[PDB]
RNA sequence: GCGCACCACCGGCCCGUCUCGCCCGCCCCGUCGGGGAGGUGGAGCGUGAGCGCGCGCGAUAGGACCCGAAAGAUGGUGAACUAUGCCUGGGCAGGGCGAAGCCAGAGGAAACUCUGGUGGAGGUCCGUAGCGGUCCUGACGUGCAAAUCGGUCGUCCGACCUGGGUAUAGGGGCGAAAGACUAAUCGAACCAUCUAGUAGCUGGUUCCCUCCGAAGUUUCCCUCAGGAUAGCUGGCGCUCGUCCGUCGCAGUUUUAUCCGGUAAAGCGAAUGAUUAGAGGUACCUAUUCUCAAACUUUAAAUGGGUAAGAAGCCCGGCUCGCUGGCUUGGAGCCGGGCGUGGAAUGCGAGCACGCCUAGUGGGCCACUUUUGGUAAGCAGAACUGGCGCUGCGGGAUGAACCGAACGCCGGGUUAAGGCGCCCGAUGCCGACGCUCAUCAGACCCCAGAAAAGGUGUUGGUUG
RNA sequence: CUGAAAAUGGAUGGCGCUGGAGCGUCGGGCCCAUACCCGGCCGUCGCCGGCGCUGGGCUAGGCCGCG
RNA sequence: GGGCAGGGCCGCCCUGGAAUGGGUUCGCCCCGAGAGAGGGGCCCGCGCCUUGGAAAGCGUCGCGGGCGGCGUCCGGUGAGCUCUCGCUGGCCCUUGAAAAUCCGGGGGAGAGGGUGUAAAUCUCGCGCCGGGCCGUACCCAUAUCCGCAGCAGGUCUCCAAGGUGAACAGCCUCUGGCAUGUUAGAACAAUGUAGGUAAGGGAAGUCGGCAAGUCAGAUCCGUAACUUCGGGAUAAGGAUUGGCUCUAAGGGCUGGCAGCUGACUUAGAACUGGUGCGGACCAGGGGAAUCCGACUGUUUAAUUAAAACAAAGCAUCGCGAAGGCCCGAGGCGGGUGUUGACGCGAUGUGAUUUCUGCCCAGUGCUCUGAGUCAAAGUGAAGAAAUUCAAUGAAGCGCGGGUAAACGGCAAGGUAGCCAAAUGCCUCGUCAUCUAAUUAGUGACGCGCAUGAAUGGAUGAACGAGAUUCCCACUGUCCCUACCUACUAUCUAGCGAAACCACAGCCAAGGGAACGGGCUUGGCGGAAUCAGCGGGGAAAGAAGACCCUGUUGAGCUUGACUCUAGUCUGCAACUGUGAAGUUUCACUUACCCGGUGAGGCGGGGGGCUUCUGGACCCAAGCGCCCGGCGGGCGCGACCCGCUCCGAGGACAGUGGCAGGUGGGGAGUUUGACUGGGGCGGUACACCUGUCAAACCGUAACGCAGGUGUCCUAAGGCGAGCUCAGGGAGGACAGAAACCUCCCGUGGAGCAGAAGGGCAAAAGCUCGCUUGAUCUUGAUUUUCAGUAUGAAUACAGACCGUGAAAGCGGGGCCUCACGAUCCUUCUGACUUUUUGGGUUUUAAGCAGGAGGUGUCAGAAAAGUUACCACAGGGAUAACUGGCUUGUGGCGGCCAAGCGUUCAUAGCGACGUCGCUUUUUGAUCCUUCGAUGUCGGCUCUUCCUAUCAUUGUGAAGCAGAAUUCACCAAGCGUUGGAUUGUUCACCCACUAAUAGGGAACGUGAGCUGGGUUUAGACCGUCGUGAGACAGGUUAGUUUUACCCUACUGAUGAUGUGUUGUCGCAAUAGUAAUCCUGCUCAGUACGAGAGGAACCGCAGGUUCAGACAUUUGGUGUAUGUGCUUGGCUGAGGAGCCAAUGGGGCGAAGCU
């Protein structure tokens, strides 16, 4: 039989992601001498939208600390920031809304975003729109804090990884139901060609493992393996329990 | 009498192997090497016949008599059609209902309600362009057109329509998913090559004449549309014979002697089935009715085997390790003697009916016999003939029936079948009867009749 | 003769036949098959075939004879 | 270019200060963060004027590339139409490009001259010079492009007049364009294609209201059930509509009410007419329900627009980046990812509302720590190869969880729902719907085989979806007719194609079982025209259906054998150190992240949180060099080995090993067979029979057996005699044991059957292993090969008996297996390759391990998405043989008929016929005979329902029954169903039965069936299947030959014409009612005829148009809409403008 859908994705012909009018890289600034022993002011010019992501993005403009440049970087924006605000990144800056903040250097409970995943990878944790991280506990002996991730799941994260005070912008945009196929259509359309989803049902046994059959029925057992090869892993992959919860 | 070649048979020898064994040899005396006797395995020996060349045929492997697949593989070319994403442009009358927001006036004790207007929302409605393509299953249907035309119809601010520029390439692409679409090609495109792919399967296979002439059956086969094998065929011969005579031969009789368990018969005989009384005391005896294919005491017809001499008979001896009371057997061998060849008839035989060998291995039909089946122009056997391979006369006609089989002709005579005319032959003064039919009847196979009836007519029988 | 009814118009073969061209029993005569008899020609096959002993003859791989 | 209108600054300026809040728009909006007002400023000004500039251009009048005259003017309006510039708002889980290029500002390093200039000057204003290369014609589409073409197809745009009207609708005209689309003339037949009308009835047509028609615009009214409150809705149902003549209402400008001036509409009224008025054009029929899908959207280009897909919603699953998912031959590869759980990826269900039950056994997924377990490694034995042992990953196994996982209902179908798109029986039962209903709806539910995200139930709105009814409408029909246009037809010119063995009149017979040719008959007359669709089993295509092939392909799995990927283990890359094979540490390989690798580590010295500003290119000091300039240091600490961090000898890499692996690859999926499959094994064997007296002899013939059993049930010897019966004998009996007698085997002999068998072959007993070791020959199946199983010897060694003898398996006939490979035994001058030794390996010989498809491949499906080679060797459709079955008819006479066998019947039996049932068969056809029904239409049969003429009765009349001559004539209209077949409603003289390739598809219709789409049920793990249901689904060609229908003509008697004859062929009328006979005959009554006669009708036939109706393009005459001809008048155009009436003709 033919590949099924799942498997051409992987090649990058139609099913690449539309970056054409997207702002820029959402990501924070890079670690030097200023935010290791102290704090940057900054100016947030310009909350704009980005096509793709349902979060602003923050155009905040720094000085640069070595020339005579001004340095405009493109934050998630946090819930609450505004233009004309002065935030602040590294070590030594409060504890504010929107300032950029070491996960050691924060009492536990904190809420953040845009959190560090490795110390110094400009932000990836928690950078969806109405999601945060809590900082649960540290550890000064290994340097090492714990964070709860918005999927319910605690990382154990160096205590150097920068993160913004806060919560991501543009939340509760999934409380909308969605009334219309044109308004998916419209919400994929900036994202990629995933959209309109046929059912393996409905196809036919030489393009998807579910086809075929007089009737719809899938015959096989929906639960599949996590070691499948690339064509049969379709249906659940490696379900740990299924049914209603 | 010497006997060629050849053949039957019996020795003999070589190698393997087996059984039983008592001798022998030596410088390299040993787990040494040799030989005997009797069976047996071998593509042997037994005073070579091969080799080279050419011709022909046969079975093969090669494109392999020619043409033909659905496929498979390697490499490559296509997104000018179309499917989808992206980029950059273009385009989308006139009307209907009329949402949020707003204004005003009212009602009310208050909360709050009501009315008018305004506003112009929406995968809204009618609908043009556009894009689609419902129904007529209309037109056309060797068309205008390898998908079009007309009316009608869907939608027409949206998941809308479209050009251009780009992206994805064949077991891949793409797919709001029809196995759709990917250049009139898609349940795996196109191009060239591998490739003259293979085919137990269809089709075809080119001059004349002479002579001979089949098989659809046996066994085996992942066979049953096919092969292998045996049979049937042809060719090539060869060994002899070829007056009587003698060998030899036979789809035949005769004589002699065996074999069988079918027809018929039997069950008052066995086994099995079965009817009715009788006698003696439900049985028991003697009877009685009806039967067998997987019953039988009996038992044909046809049919099968053998024999009908010289490879014999007769007389006299020899060999043996087998046999043994004893030449006692048995078999072999030797010498001599004896054709009236030891049934009829016909006939040339032999070489494992030699050597090579094509075709065939779908059969079919009839008398009789016979199985399944209500039956069948049904299915399945035995035997013989026939058709197929075969024309001819006759049955009007027709692969098989009847007669008879075939070079080219003349005369004659017939077969089966015919002789009113078609149509050769009764254009006999044929014989004897039978029969009237308002559906008469008119002859193998054979191509429509039954049970039951008639005071039609003609015979006969018993009263 | 009754019993005896199928669909295009039709099949002793047809015409037709009833002192028979119907049925049964027979007689004489007659008709013709590539069958049988005799004869011619052609070929094949078989002759323990014939001829080297010449008007003709014997290209013997020829000629001739017989069935 | 300049100037000025005009437009915009709710985005600017100054004054000032607001509530009694004000300003203001179509809408909004605006203001103490400052309104209104006044006064300014800026941007855009494509407008006007003007330089250009009228000299040119144009119109017109002249005159001779030109000369001239004159004119080119003054105005006024707008929801007008396009274009453009602004203002302002709405919508997005949609935010709707980059770069070249150009400009402004911040900063002030520097530059410039020392008293008139210098630096500098943004086209400031002018002057001077240069601007290369390529494309440029024309078509741009009913003839310049593509589709083989001058092809009714296709192919991206730009500009867009008047009238009507809401309109870029339709219709008419102007500018512009064209010649009717690759020909013309004549005629006006059939049949067509397109258009139209039709009286009376109104779906009776048909599978089905298919097609057609009705409705339609606007205005004023009136608008239910139901609902998600949005809708339904143009619901439905009504009225009005012309022309003309008026009235009233809706503005602006100027002057302070007056004057002037509109241009677009509404409302009311009068008059008027052959009641006609959205007059043409344009332009929804409606209602009551069921089924499915929520909707909009999308889909098989070229047969399926759907109930299919999608969809929002719902739910589940994976994954925190060293990741999930996927690509990839390969890398520090690539996609999602410019991403980060409100994310991405994988599925299921399918809006809302309402619920979503039970089962974790099976399969699958997932989660745990106590038998199996590879390579490597360790240990042991051995000369070594080798062998053995221990250890022993993942995975499996074990255990838990999981069903909005597959599924089922281990659990036994809960809530619901239903004879449904799902119910076999079935046309279920009941009610309703109709005169009549296999349909529809509402109910009933042990439901063949409903059922809950394999989703159950409901449901407004919506639908080119399926279905039922009603209203309205209509030529769908009763029942056809007429008119118009283009064809056909004829002529001029032009001019193909399919097809074709030869060809073309039939009946019957036979035949390859449906001839055109042969046979026997009928008979047959040139050359042709227009038609026609009976025939040529017509053409079109080496049947796609069925089967075969040791031919494939698509797809699927619990098929065979592999594989990418993935998991896991070992050593290598792989270093350092500590502690008890593990853990904590080290960095240095390796790995990841960040950055323009910008401040690291160790020492010394001593700094930014109020604001949408600004921030660099050292101030200062110290030192030094030049003739007013320049340089250096500090300011800004020193030193250093990895840029800084996160990992780290683990990820990872390469190489082996195990697991997993329809993701993928290759292949396979026996044969026989009264088609095939299913079943069976008739596939290797045995007995009886078939089998026809040797042997042999077939079928999916008949009745059975076999894949064993036996240390004796083998071998030998000895003794003994069985089954059963009679008579007896304590318990003891119909059967226990003892005795006698009879007992041809009637018992037994392992088994199926047959044969054989009595001091045997049976039974019992005691000695045994001839069931041993060998060679060859022979028999049977046979090819006379093998195997299997047998026969008779011989040579050994034994058993047994006193011995003769008997015995190398079973009393005989069945009870079994090649090569290759493995294993065992035995033997030897056997090999182990230059010799020797010992292991090992090989060989010889004999057994065993097995191929049951049994002379011996290694083997699951599916295909309707299918393909090829073929096959009438072989199925489904006709015909042919057969007639079991079906239908029909005799014979015999038990009996029925109150009595009486035969008026009418006919049991038990029995004989036939028919080919309108079905079956059987497989002869014809698979290089194709179109296949069900209906419609249409002709002819035929009689086994007569009715009519005609009769006979019979359990015939009084009437009605009816039986039978005869008899097929001339007729056998109907409807509901339901695709249906033939049934059933019912009526009508009728009767509503008889059949054939003709189950007559009739180049006649039709596609309803059924019968491709591909899709749903449901059952079934299968699955792909799929279902003669179960349901929905949508291309019906091609005649001009050829005959046949038939008509039309010319041909025929020979001289030509020619009129008037006739006539063979032969066709043939046609039919049934009924009323009245009278007649309330008569007959009968007790009730009832109730018949002949003649009479008046009409039904069906059919041939005509015909006086009349009535219909058509009507005499385009005849009126009316009228839109437009046009300046108006009237007279007319035209709108593919027949529409409508009224209408001659002739046809009907
Ligand atoms: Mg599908
Ligand atoms: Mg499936
Ligand atoms: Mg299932
Ligand atoms: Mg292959
Ligand atoms: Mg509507
Ligand atoms: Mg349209
Ligand atoms: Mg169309
Ligand atoms: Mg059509
Ligand atoms: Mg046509
Ligand atoms: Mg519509
Ligand atoms: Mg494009
Ligand atoms: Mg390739
Ligand atoms: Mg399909
Ligand atoms: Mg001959
Ligand atoms: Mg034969
Ligand atoms: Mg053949
Ligand atoms: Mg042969
Ligand atoms: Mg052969
Ligand atoms: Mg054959
Ligand atoms: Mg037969
Ligand atoms: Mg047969
Ligand atoms: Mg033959
Ligand atoms: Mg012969
Ligand atoms: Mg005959
Ligand atoms: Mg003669
Ligand atoms: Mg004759
Ligand atoms: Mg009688
Ligand atoms: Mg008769
Ligand atoms: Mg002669
Ligand atoms: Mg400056
Ligand atoms: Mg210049
Ligand atoms: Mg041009
Ligand atoms: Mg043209
Ligand atoms: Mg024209
Ligand atoms: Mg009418
Ligand atoms: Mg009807
Ligand atoms: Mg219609
Ligand atoms: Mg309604
Ligand atoms: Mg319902
Ligand atoms: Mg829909
Ligand atoms: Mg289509
Ligand atoms: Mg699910
Ligand atoms: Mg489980
Ligand atoms: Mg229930
Ligand atoms: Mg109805
Ligand atoms: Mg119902
Ligand atoms: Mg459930
Ligand atoms: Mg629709
Ligand atoms: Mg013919
Ligand atoms: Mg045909
Ligand atoms: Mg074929
Ligand atoms: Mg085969
Ligand atoms: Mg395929
Ligand atoms: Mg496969
Ligand atoms: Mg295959
Ligand atoms: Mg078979
Ligand atoms: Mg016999
Ligand atoms: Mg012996
Ligand atoms: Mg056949
Ligand atoms: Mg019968
Ligand atoms: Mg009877
Ligand atoms: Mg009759
Ligand atoms: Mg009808
Ligand atoms: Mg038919
Ligand atoms: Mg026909
Ligand atoms: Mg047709
Ligand atoms: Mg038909
Ligand atoms: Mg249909
Ligand atoms: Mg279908
Ligand atoms: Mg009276
Ligand atoms: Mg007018
Ligand atoms: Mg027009
Ligand atoms: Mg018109
Ligand atoms: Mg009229």
């Amino acid at each position: 039989g033919r590949v099924i859908r799942g498997q051409r994705k992987g090649a990058g012909s139609v099913f690449k992601a539309h970056v054409k009018h997207r702002k820029g890289a959402a990501k924070l600034r890079a670690i030097d001498f200023a935010e290791r022993n102290g704090y940057i002011k900054g100016i947030v010019k310009d909350i704009i939208h980005d096509p793709g992501r349902g979060a602003p993005l923050a155009k905040v403009a720094f000085r640069d600390p070595y020339r005579f440049k001004k340095r405009t970087e493109l934050f998630v924006a946090a819930e609450g920031i505004h233009t004309g605000q002065f935030v602040y990144c590294g070590k030594k800056a409060q504890l504010n809304i929107g300032n950029v903040l070491p996960v050691g250097t924060m009492p536990e409970g904190t809420i953040v975003c845009c959190v560090e995943e490795k110390p110094g990878d400009r932000g990836k944790l928690a950078r969806a729109s109405g999601n945060y991280a809590t900082v649960i506990s540290h550890n000064p002996e290994t340097k090492k804090t714990r964070v709860k991730l918005p999927s319910g799941s605690k990382k154990v994260i160096s205590s150097a990884n920068r993160a913004i005070v806060g919560v991501v912008a543009g939340g509760g945009r999934i409380d909308k139901p969605i009334l219309k196929a044109g308004r998916a259509y419209h919400k994929y359309k900036a994202k990629r060609n995933c959209w309109p989803r046929v059912r393996g049902v409905a196809m036919n046994p030489v393009e998807h493992p579910f086809g075929g059959g007089n009737h719809q029925h899938i015959g096989k057992p929906s639960t599949i393996r996590r070691d499948a090869p690339a064509g049969r892993k379709v249906g659940l992959i490696a379900a740990r329990r299924t049914g209603r919860l």
